[PDB]
């Protein structure tokens, strides 16, 4: 059967669900999803029923989304409620810490300040801020109210026990738990700040815009960022305490039925959603308010399938709720993320030589390791500039850059015998790329090509080619040499993948290869002993300049497509300082100094490139926008209209 068993937590919800089930069977045909309704006593009972394969779906708050993720439940977000409008769908809200401009303190200086909270037990006003500040609170940290009462000098914490902790009600005596208290709720907490009662108000990002119409008044307020800096109130997406999803449908991570749940809800909103004017309304009911879904909801959005709960909730939110539930308080070792057996063996050797300073975790793909750095399972890894873009769009920052001597040169190599090829038109020619999304093989060459054809459908511009990472049926996979599953894969099991692989593709099948300036010299003249490269002479290959002219391989300095940003190490902002220090201390111990160490591989370019001489600092360029540059980001923004990165789709869902 294609039945979705929806879980209700009340008798009113079960009645609406039964009405939901009956009306669906009128609009959905024979081969479509049907609804069944399981009634449980609580949200947690619904979570257990779904984990026990007794139900399939339920819509939860963010805190319960975290509960549904923990073992042995292992549920994941599948469908999202959005609000506001269908043209500007609102799925998340941001918990922010608002202060007055020029008040002179940062997030790590809140001790002794006066605080304004929407109310004890609320998300943006209490659970999230106190969660992030948990180990800053004095010991003993339980009961939590007493620890907060000895952190802030005075507060307005509505509904707190002012009898035992009167400091929590200094700004609103009695801590009135109703709108009779002027500083209660979403608006009252900000009024507590606006009226000068407190120094910081923990509210939602939208609270400031609902209480201050003129931007001139909003310019008198700032937000506290977790990096201990301040930003204007309209930059909350780059300066919040946590990004929080409002209402989320969850399901089993394995066993589904995700596709069925979305097909059901998508057809449900098409027939009974907002402004559908039927007898049955998906987002209201005569039996009660907010049954199954919020009455204020406007519809549903499908959660990208790469998304898990920790990625959906976000690193900041998970940190805050973990502290509140576990109560665990300790520069710590840096956890490197390896992508292969030989990369893991190298890191494992690096870790013991570190005597603890470095540790290793492994993942199967580059995107998987990036996700581990995002949620905290891993700490750092080095990436091509194309992945720095993805890592940046997902919230990570670069901390150090690989230096080989301004970065390396992206070149277009062609066979010199074919003296007809020029950069001014390679249409209908066979191309070989390192991989889709990489700097030298894709972002730089195809970025310029986009400016002349105005579309990212490069498989109908070139006749065929090998671009690892393309859809298996693409014409840009026809030239690749991988066998079976490995064909066109962006990894080692595809022989045409990478700098060297793309040059081999040119030598054997292609017409033009997009690689870096040293690729041809180090793979010709016997330097590469493999049969495909052993007898190659580098004077038999040329580069395509932007002029439309061609020059020898060694003349790349005056015949390159563009300068490429160096490979860089990425990490979370909360570990930027510790990674910057430990790595620069380890390269002084194992850098350019069996014979070598860190910058040498048993195979080829493990963890770092082998031509790396140092790990250089970045100064202000600690941001993917400022590291890659405006032109690089603009080009990738043009190319993403044909992107197939599931990790980038998940992060773009949280921050378009
Ligand atoms: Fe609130
Ligand atoms: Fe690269």
């Amino acid at each position: 059967d294609k039945t979705v068993r929806w879980c209700a937590v009340s008798e009113h919800e079960a009645t609406k669900c039964q009405s939901f089930r009956d009306h669906m069977k009128s609009v959905i045909p024979s081969d479509g999803p049907s609804v069944a309704c399981v009634k449980k006593a609580s949200y947690l009972d619904c979570i257990r029923a779904i984990a026990a394969n007794e139900a399939d779906a339920v819509t939860l708050d963010a805190g319960l989304v975290y509960d549904a993720y923990l073992a042995p439940n292992n549920l994941k977000p599948v469908v999202a409620e959005f609000y506001g409008s269908k043209e500007d769908p609102q799925t998340f809200y941001y918990a922010v810490a608002v202060v007055k401009k020029d008040s002179g303190f940062q997030m790590n200086q809140l001790r002794g300040k006066k605080s304004c909270h929407t109310g004890l037990g609320r998300s943006a006003g209490w659970n999230i801020p106190i969660g992030l500040l948990y180990c800053d609170l004095p010991e003993p940290r339980k009961p939590l109210e007493k620890a907060v009462a000895n952190f802030f000098s005075g507060s307005c914490a509505p509904c707190a026990d002012g009898t035992d902790f009167p400091q929590l009600c200094q700004l609103c005596p009695g801590c009135g738990c109703s709108t009779l208290n002027q500083y209660f709720g979403y608006s009252g907490a900000f009024k507590c700040l606006k009226d000068g009662a407190g120094d910081v108000a923990f509210v939602k990002h939208s609270t400031i815009f609902e209480n201050l119409a003129n931007k001139a008044d909003r310019d008198q307020y700032e937000l506290l960022c977790l990096d201990n800096t301040r930003k204007p109130v309209d930059e909350y997406k780059d300066c919040h305490l946590a990004q929080v999803p409002s209402h989320t449908v969850v399901a089993r991570s394995m066993g589904g039925k995700e596709d069925l749940i979305w097909e059901l809800l998508n057809q449900a909103q098409e027939h009974f959603g907002k402004d559908k004017s039927k007898e049955f309304q998906l987002f209201s009911s005569p039996h009660g308010k907010d049954l199954l879904f919020k009455d204020s909801a406007h519809g549903f959005l499908k959660v990208p399938p790469r998304m898990d709960a920790k990625m959906y909730l976000g690193y900041e939110y998970v940190t805050a709720i973990r502290n509140l539930r576990e109560g665990t308080c300790p520069c710590k070792p840096v956890k490197w993320c390896a992508l292969s057996h030989h990369e893991r063996l190298k890191c494992d050797e690096w870790s013991v030589n570190s005597v603890g300073k470095i540790e290793c975790v492994s993942a199967e793909t580059t995107e998987d390791c990036i996700a581990k750095i995002m949620n905290g399972e891993a700490d750092a890894m080095s990436l091509d500039g194309g992945f720095v873009y993805i890592a940046g769009k997902c919230g990570l920052v670069p901390v150090l850059a690989e230096n080989y001597n301004a970065g390396y040169f992206a070149v277009a190599v062609v066979k010199k015998s074919a003296s007809d090829l020029t950069w001014d038109n390679l249409k209908g020619k066979k191309s070989c790329h390192t991989a889709v999304g990489r700097t030298a093989g894709w972002n730089i060459p195809m970025g310029l090509l986009y400016n002349k054809i105005n579309h990212c459908r490069f498989d109908e511009f070139f006749s065929e080619g090998c671009a690892p990472g393309s859809k298996k049926d693409s014409s840009l996979c026809k030239l690749c040499m991988g066998s079976g599953l490995n064909l066109c894969e962006p990894n080692n099991k595809e022989g045409y993948y990478g700098y060297t692989g793309a040059f081999r593709c040119l030598v054997e099948k292609g017409d033009v290869a997009f690689v870096k300036h040293q690729t041809v010299p180090q793979n010709t003249g016997g330097k590469n002993p493999d049969p495909w490269a052993k007898n190659l002479n580098e004077k038999d290959y040329e580069l395509l300049c932007l002029d439309g002219t061609r020059k020898p391989v060694e003349e790349y300095a005056n015949c390159h497509l563009a300068r490429a940003p160096n490979h860089a190490v990425v990490t979370r902002k909360d570990k930027e300082a510790c990674v910057h220090k430990i790595l620069r201390q380890q390269q002084h111990l194992f850098g350019s100094n069996g014979n070598f160490c860190l910058f040498r591989s048993e195979t080829k370019d493990l963890l770092f490139r082998d031509d790396t001489v140092c790990l250089a600092k970045l100064h202000d360029r600690n941001t993917y926008e400022k590291y890659l540059g405006e032109e690089y980001v603009k080009a990738v923004g043009n190319l993403r209209k044909c992107s197939t990165s599931s990790l980038l789709e998940a992060c773009t869902f949280r921050r378009p």
